[PDB]
DNA sequence: ATGTGACGCT
DNA sequence: AGCGTCAA
């Protein structure tokens, strides 16, 4: 029996995150329905954050600012940093790097987003059930929904939780410390405790995600939102499985899940569970066949990696309908722009994290183009220099210009400088 | 006309 | 090397 309860993985995401981080910055828009925005000019600005006080007006990620106040009247708003032309989200890439170290403190984290890191408590965990031998409490567990529970024979909502976790918190054996259900519990009570932590000292809140591997934790964390965490079981995934869409699972919200579907005519993730390995690699492939197999049957072995910090540094704009760029001037000056807040972001990194990029990416789009990049090169970064970046960065693309006249430019709907390939310094 | 970053594939 | 997929 391949257990597929070697790992304890836990996902933690921040709820509502930028919003939140303006919150704590200006009291006046906590517990109130309010929204990151972004370029007042047109429309108002569009949306990137919602506080869940706005999410019950219907307030979505996505939206104008104008359209979002004929939903929500008195919608408070914060703004976005703006950059040298373009948003600038130096603000909450430092209150990310907060929380990071936080969680380092406790075990070994891979930087999944801004907001989320994943967190291999294997080793945490074993190193405390030999300083614990002895039952778990409750309250060690003030936030936790045990996923599944309660059922059999608690009306509201903090009603419940409480029976889901006592009728869990008897089943479970204490003696049997190989149990992976009670490993799940303990590493609970330690996400339980790092939460506490971050939002003592950041004063953020978040939801949390414990389980055997890395996309479980995902869904988890989401399932009790928000300032609630979720564990989920190897005997919670067939029920849970069942009834939910595929579509909701890391990887398999892309065309791939798409596929998966009109393909097999199914709608749940549990429908998988059917189909032989072998059937599954005829339709997806060798890998995803392997996977998909294992997954559906709540498997994953796709590791939690020692990454706190990024591999790219980059920058974007872009240009929509008659704000694109047609001369050789504009794109002459904005890459310079974009290349101007690179390099203090990479002058930054380095006093940091004693490394430097030394790979310049330079990626465009042009009109009539659906896909979010067209053209891509890279070429060399030796200097942190941000004349001689963009001024490669022109190179690299200089002969793009269909135009006959070199004045000109034939037009970009966005640019991206982008720098990589790091070595240590 | 919403506006980074990680990874797989050829 | 360049492009495609996926998600925050
Ligand atoms: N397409 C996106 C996705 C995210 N973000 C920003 C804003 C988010 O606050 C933060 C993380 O977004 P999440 O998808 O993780 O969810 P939220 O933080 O917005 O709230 P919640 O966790 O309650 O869903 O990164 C963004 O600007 N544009
Ligand atoms: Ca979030």
């Amino acid at each position: 029996m391949a257990t597929g309860q070697d790992r304890v993985v836990a996902l933690v995401d921040m709820d509502c995150f930028f919003v939140q981080v303006e919150q704590r910055q200006n009291p006046h828009l906590r517990n109130k329905p309010c929204a990151v925005v972004q370029y007042k000019s047109w429309k108002g600005g569009g949306i990137i954050a919602v506080s869940y006080e706005a999410r019950a007006f219907g307030v979505t990620r996505s939206m104008w600012a104008d359209d979002a106040k004929k939903l929500c009247p008195d919608l408070l708003l914060a703004q976005v940093r703006e950059s040298r032309g373009k948003a600038n989200l130096t603000k909450y890439r430092e209150a990310s790097v907060e929380v990071m170290e936080i969680m380092s403190r406790f075990a070994v984290i891979e930087r999944a987003s801004i907001d989320e890191a994943y967190v291999d408590l294997t080793s945490a965990v074993q190193e405390r059930l030999q300083k614990l031998g002895q039952p778990i409490s409750a309250d060690l567990l003030p936030s936790t929904y045990i996923e599944g529970l309660p059922q059999g024979p608690t009306v509201q909502k903090e009603g419940m939780r409480k029976q889901g976790l006592f009728q869990w918190l008897d089943s479970l054996q204490i003696d049997n410390l190989t149990s992976p259900d009670l490993q799940l519990t303990v590493g609970a009570v330690i996400v339980e405790e790092m939460r506490a932590a971050i939002e003592r000292e950041t004063g953020f809140q978040c939801s949390a995600g414990i389980s055997h591997n890395k996309v479980l934790a995902k869904l988890a964390c989401g399932l009790n939102k928000p300032n609630r965490q979720t564990l989920v079981s190897h005997g919670s995934v067939p029920q849970l499985f069942s009834q939910m869409p595929i579509r909701k699972i890391r990887s398999l919200g892309g065309k791939l899940g798409a596929s998966v579907i009109e393909i097999l005519g199914i709608e749940y993730m549990g429908e998988l569970t059917q189909f032989t390995e072998s059937q599954l690699q005829s339709h997806f492939g060798e890998k995803n066949g392997s996977w998909l197999y294992a997954m559906c049957r709540g498997i994953e072995h796709d590791p939690v990696k020692p990454r706190q910090l990024p591999k790219t540094i980059g920058c974007s704009k872009n240009f929509p309908g008659k704000t694109a760029l047609a001369t050789r001037e504009q794109v002459q000056w904005w890459l310079l722009q974009l290349a101007q807040e690179l390099e203090e972001r990479l002058t930054k990194d380095r006093n940091d994290n004693d490394r430097v990029a030394t790979q310049l990416v330079v990626s465009i789009r042009v009109q009539g183009d659906k896909r979010l990049s067209s053209l891509r090169r890279c070429c060399a970064l030796t200097r942190y220099d941000a004349h001689k970046m963009s001024h490669d960065a022109f190179t690299v693309i200089k002969n793009c210009n269909t135009s006959g006249i070199q004045t000109e430019w034939s037009p970009l709907t966005m640019l991206f400088l982008c720098a990589t390939k790091f070595s240590a310094s």
